[PDB]
């Protein structure tokens, strides 16, 4: 069944690629704050709502990504309870979707979103370059598509590196602050030498295992029957989280899991409400 509210977002958050790495930071962190269930955090680190059930996916918001503060800027469709990137819109005005029949109204792409549909593997992340001209380059190309042009090709390998560089700096950013903080760490001033990074192997192992570390933190929030210890932090070697203060530091945002003990779908839904979400 198709999504609903696409073009209804909750909120619109926007970057201009020229501007500064403290803007980058506070861009992202806006979105993790409106996305947050103002009724559910864990170690001080704000939690999704869950997923509604019985509906197809009706919570969206948008990012706009501009090319300078006067700019048109590339519109991106972004889950609100996932954050899974599903849809941009062009220039022309025409909406991409990266789900064949998922947006009404939309055109697909001619590939997914998943980082093997777009890499071929999700062991490449590590091959992938960020920065300000990435980022600029991406918003380009994808802005720039229009729904006439003869899809090549060498075009939908340049669309595919720049949708696989918007999820590395918009989406992952926002799920984590080890990337938000790298990614910020690549933004200079212009008096600063043009800049480009990769990401290293534990922050890779996150972005593969974001409900995994979500998991893992929430556990240690179940209160024990009385007379028992507080459930310890089970150690991600890969991610290099071995704590729950080191996870807690790493999360930007965490997916709501059902965790044995904790909150349940329905209830953390019903305090999500109660608290004034939407
Ligand atoms: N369209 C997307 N946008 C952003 N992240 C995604 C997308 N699809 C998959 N992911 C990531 O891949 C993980 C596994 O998704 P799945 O294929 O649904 O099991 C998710 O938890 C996300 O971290």
């Amino acid at each position: 069944k198709m999504a609903k509210n696409v073009d209804k977002p909750l909120f619109t958050a926007t970057f201009n690629v020229q501007a500064s790495s403290a803007d980058y930071a506070t861009f992202i962190a806006g979105i993790r704050n409106k996305l947050r269930n103002p009724a559910h955090f864990s170690h001080n680190r704000p939690v999704l709502p869950p997923v509604e059930p019985n509906v197809p996916p009706s919570r969206w918001f948008h990012v706009v990504l501009k090319a300078s503060p006067t700019s048109a800027g590339l519109t991106l469709a972004i889950r609100a309870d996932n954050i899974y990137l599903e849809g941009f819109k062009s220039s022309d005005g025409t909406w991409w979707e990266l789900t064949p029949g998922l947006i009404p109204g939309a055109t697909y792409v001619g590939f997914g979103g998943t980082y093997r549909d777009l890499l071929g593997d999700t062991d490449k992340l590590t091959n992938v370059a960020l920065g300000r001209q990435q980022l600029a380059d991406a918003v380009t190309a994808l802005h720039g598509r229009t729904k006439a042009d003869k899809p090549s090709g060498p075009k939908q390998q340049q669309a595919r590196e720049a949708v696989t560089t918007l999820l590395l700096m918009v989406n992952e950013a926002t799920r984590f602050q080890t990337v938000s903080g790298f990614v910020a760490g690549l933004l200079h001033p212009k008096a600063v030498a043009a800049a480009s990074g990769k990401i290293g192997n534990e922050m890779k192992a996150q972005v593969n295992g974001w409900q995994d570390l979500s998991a893992a933190l929430l556990k240690t929030d179940v209160k024990p029957p009385p007379g028992k210890s507080p459930a310890k932090f089970a150690p991600i070697e890969k991610m290099g989280v071995r704590t729950a203060v080191q996870a807690a530091n790493t999360l930007g945002i965490l997916l709501f899991v059902e965790v044995p003990g904790g909150l349940t779908v329905a209830k953390a839904l019903e305090l999500f409400h109660a608290s004034g979400g939407k």
